[PDB]
This record gives C-alpha cells, structure tokens and sequence, in this order.
C-alpha cells in the first residue's frame, strides 16, 4: 500500500515487463517498498535464475564473468542488458512523469546481434557439438558453478575429472568433430591427458581448452573453431 | 636435468627458502623446468594452500580478496607478499649471477605491522572472540569457501542458515561479548534474523554483518568492535 500511495501521484505507469537478476550491481538488495514499485511497473527481481521465470533482462555495470551474467546470454531470449543505473533514474525519479526510457542504458559489448542470438532454437554449445565434456577438479570457481554455466548453455554432459587420480577410463567421449572435449586449467594436465587418449585411442580426435574458450564462445554466442586462442591441444583428422 | 646445467652457469645460487602460492597470478601456471629451477633456489610454488606444507609467502599482482590472498594471511606466520615480477625478473635473469632480493617486489598495503601479526599465537577471529557463526548461504561465491576462509582464521565452527527455510532452532549461539553472531547477504534479511532472536532470547546479544566486515577485519589481523562500517545490526547489553 506504501508504494501504491507513492505511484498515486502518476497519471499512468509504464509496464516496462521486465523479468530481471543483477549481476556486479545491488550487492544488498532493495528494501521492500522499492520491490513492490518496481513490481508495480511491471519489473520483477529474482535472487537467482530458475529457467522456469523465463528471465528476460540483466542488470549490470558491464560484460561480467560472473554465473549470471553469462547465464543471461541462455534467456529464452535475453530483451534487455541494462545498466543498474536504469533502475536508479527510475526510483530516483518516483521518489520525488515516468519517463525513463529503456534504450538509453545498454551495457557496451552487449548488442542487437548478439542479443537476438539468444532467440535461436539453439544453444552456443548445441550447434557447435560439444555435447559431452570433460572437467577438472581444479577449475577456478568449483565444478558446480561451472557445470552449471555450461549446461545452460547446451552441454549435455559434464564429466568431472579429478587430477591426478583419474584414468582414462573416466574420460567420456563427446557423442552427439571431436571425440574428447576436456576443459584444463594446469598447461601440464595437457601432456598427461594427451598421453593418456593417445595411448587408448590414438586415431581419435580431441580438442582441450580453457576456460576462457568457453567464456568468449558464451559472450560471441559462438564457437568459432577457427580461433587458436585459449586452445591449448586440439587434434583432428 | 636441464634445470641443473641452466644453474651450473652460477657460482653460487640463492637459497630464498619460500613456500608459497600464487593468487591473481601466472593462472596457467609454470613449466617443468622453471618448477626445478625455482626448487632448486628454495623455491616451492604449490597449487593450493595445505596447512601442512607451513606456506610463508603469497605471490599476488596487489591485495586481493580471493581465497588464497585471504588465507595467507593466516599463514603460520607469512613472512613474503611479493608481486609476481619478484618470479618474472628471477627466471629472466636465469635465462640470460644471481641478485634479485625479496625487498623490491613487496605488495602495496600489506605491511610489517600486518605481516608480523601472522606470528601471534591466536587467529584474528579467535581474539575477536568469534567462534561460532551463522552465514546465510546466499553468500556470492558459496559457503564452503567463505567458510574456509574463516575457519583458517580462528571461527571453530560456520554454521550455514537457509534464507528462508531457517529458523530460530538453526541458529547456533557462540560460545566461546555476543551471543548470536549472524553474517548475511540481503539487507531485508536482518528484519527476519531479528525478529527470530527478539522473540526467543530477547535479553541476548546480536551482531550482524556483512562479508566485508570479516574481509577487512582480516585484512587488518584486528577486529574493530568499534567500527560501524559492514556492521547491519547489534545489540550489546
């Protein structure tokens, strides 16, 4: 009723229909009033992603790393990628017309092409064949979270490999190009992966990578498999 | 081995005796011969931090909040926070004698004062009094390692509070002042923490915090009781 009292004031309210999470901005949160203003501008805040909220928009300062951020290029489709000040003009303005518009705060790097990509029958990782990959233990920010990215994004399979105790028969291959997709982050988990598949398997392919691979492929939706950077083995017919 | 023939062009080498990680730093990390070069000059770079192995040193570009910065300054005691050129110009200079010193390379705001706190027989939270927490596991970047954070810090136990599925009965009292320590996320979630405690122990003391607080109390080695910045709610007798 206290955010209701305070839009009282207006003769008409937008419906801006945003389904937002923020990323690298509102640490804190908003308080409750905020939440229910926002609301009534048609403009929801989840905490987390849940693919069931059909997510539409992400709040943030710039082109982050962070889950969320390169969740949101997995929206079914991503409409917006709005600066946080978007949200501070806006209570800013109501606090004391709404005329706030939604063109004047995108995140740089964030644009019509590569948004509109999101609204493909595809995921990244989908149209580029990577189906079933392999993990080690040691990626920076745990096999979770990084997992969890990942099949956003189309994998189907993660197989987390724990260095140095696992053999080669805990490799899964990538059945949907390459038989053996692994993503390392020690340059010397190379050789012994690459040992490894040679030995077992020596005329099949594998393309080992970092991180970093994944995260450019995510931010271009694309895998350009042309590319050299952050490959750090790959072997084809 | 070729590390020892590249050494044998030295009369004398260094013995610089550091055991340390790396942090905000050579990501992928060094080849086999750098490894026995720097093994064979006292110096032993490992993966992750393991309370057996005495680390004494942190390499990091400048003070950081990752995982490793933070615990270094648990170490038992830290005697090195060096920049990551101290391995640059060392390896450089044994590529193509040997005179690069451990004084030149020192990380900005780390301190003598600071450092030599790592040698007190107590941990940072242990005097602070601060034994039993409660952390809300909406916490960005996970429980497990906020908690190994803070447990190599002095916290005997980090018990981890649903937003929203908790109630009064999960809340665990410190025992060891204050009687209810609470770190949490979301501003709005300091109402729901109170208003559980008030109800069920409303003489007892409560501090609420932001992970901040603990972050700069750490990398102060001191608890400022006194500070209200990062402080969401307290109640003293």
């Amino acid at each position: 009723t206290k955010a209701e009292k305070i839009l009282a004031r207006f003769n008409e309210l937008p419906n801006y229909d945003l389904k937002a999470v923020c990323t690298g901005c509102f640490h804190d949160g908003f308080n409750e009033v905020d939440i229910e203003i926002l609301n009534q501008l048609g403009i929801k805040i989840f905490d987390n992603i849940k693919e069931t909220d059909k997510l539409n928009c992400i709040f943030a300062p710039k082109i982050l790393r962070t889950e969320k951020f390169l969740k949101s290029l997995s929206f079914e489709p991503l409409k917006f990628a709005l600066k946080p000040e978007f949200i501070i003009d806006l209570l800013k303005q109501i606090h004391s017309q709404i005329n706030i518009n939604l063109f004047d705060y995108e995140i740089n790097g964030i644009n019509e092409s590569i948004i509109s990509k999101t609204k493909l029958p595809t995921k990244v990782f989908e149209r580029a064949n990577i189906r079933c990959i392999n993990l080690v233990n040691d990626i920076p920010g745990g096999v979770d979270t990084i997992g969890s990215v990942l099949k956003a994004h189309g994998i189907e399979k993660i197989n987390v490999l724990r260095s140095k105790k696992c053999t080669f028969e805990d490799i899964i291959p990538n059945d949907v190009i390459f038989k053996y997709v692994l993503i390392v982050t020690k340059a010397s988990q190379v050789k012994k992966f690459t040992k490894l598949i040679n030995d077992r398997d020596k005329n099949e392919t594998i393309l080992i990578v970092e991180w970093n691979w994944c995260v450019e492929s995510i931010f271009h939706l694309n895998v350009d498999f042309t590319s050299k950077k952050n490959v750090l083995y790959q072997k084809k017919n």
